[PDB]
């Protein structure tokens, strides 16, 4: 559980927002990319795994699951690459609701930045700091620290 | 101490590597940029603060300390912007040694990537996972978790 992440890709302003969600905490990292290629996904995973102890990644779609470049990144970073089939149907709803929430926040900050990438990073900040009462940022650290201990 | 970060800028292949160091743990995040502008530094800090609980940032130089855009990012993200004067002279040596280490690792992986940005993210991964015996990644999580209580 401490090392499980889920990839998620959503669209806004004719651009792609690639998101990684730490499943147990709801903590996210995200980036704006022109399009969702294996190369972009691979680079994103390399960054993620250098920053958090990523054991397992549930890929967002079959193309990224298939991608040799994504597989190569997972090999390099010591990540178990898995599919993203929602065996638990609640997974769908959670990701869908998160995408809605992220887009809402982006709208709330959109006039504070010229570029979408900036608005997305503001949304990441707000999402991770939001108290629901602990924040997702507090939860991920506590979960991982407990695992280390 | 749990929320204290230091900025660091080093050069390689005619490009700029911007690094943030969590002082207490030695954990880093880094990016390659064409040049070190206030705008680039501001965006980097916005990303960092969305991902870790950044209380204080010691800026890497006077230009970034002065930069209204950097000040605006620190305001936005709730970061205390400070100077980077090494009142403790050991600070210099530590940053210098880290830059040497990072460049060494980049050299060790350089042929595994076409682009410097990729090599830098590999270096971030290796640096943060390296056992010195805990890793910097383990230390940062433990330090922050203990602070949260
Ligand atoms: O622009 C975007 O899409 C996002 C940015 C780009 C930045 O460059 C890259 C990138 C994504 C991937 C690579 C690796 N390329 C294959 C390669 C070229 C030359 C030598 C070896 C290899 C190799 O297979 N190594 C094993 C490996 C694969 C994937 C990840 C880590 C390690 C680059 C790069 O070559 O630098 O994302
Ligand atoms: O290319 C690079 O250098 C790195 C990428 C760029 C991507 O875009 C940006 C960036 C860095 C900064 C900004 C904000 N610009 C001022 C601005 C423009 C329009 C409206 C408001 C503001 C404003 O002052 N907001 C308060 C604020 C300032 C800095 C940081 C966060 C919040 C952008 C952007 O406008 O989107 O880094
Ligand atoms: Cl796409
Ligand atoms: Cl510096
Ligand atoms: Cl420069």
């Amino acid at each position: 559980s401490p090392g499980i992440w889920q990839l998620d890709c959503t669209h806004l302003e004719g651009k792609v927002i690639l998101v990684a969600v730490h499943v147990a905490s709801g903590y996210i990292e995200a980036e704006v990319i022109p399009a969702e290629t294996g190369q972009e996904t691979a680079y994103f995973l390399l960054k993620l795994a250098g920053r958090w102890p990523v054991k397992t990644v549930h890929t967002d779609n079959g193309s990224n699951f298939t991608s040799t470049t994504v597989k190569a990144a997972c090999w390099w970073a010591g990540i178990k690459q898995e599919d993203g089939i929602p065996y638990n149907p609640q997974s769908q709803g959670v990701i869908e609701s998160m995408n809605k929430e992220l887009k809402k926040i982006i709208g709330q900050v959109r006039d504070q930045a010229e570029h979408l990438k900036t608005a997305v990073q503001m949304a990441v900040f707000i999402h991770n700091h939001k108290r629901k009462g602990y924040s997702a940022g507090e939860r991920i650290v506590d979960i991982i620290a407990t695992d280390i201990q």
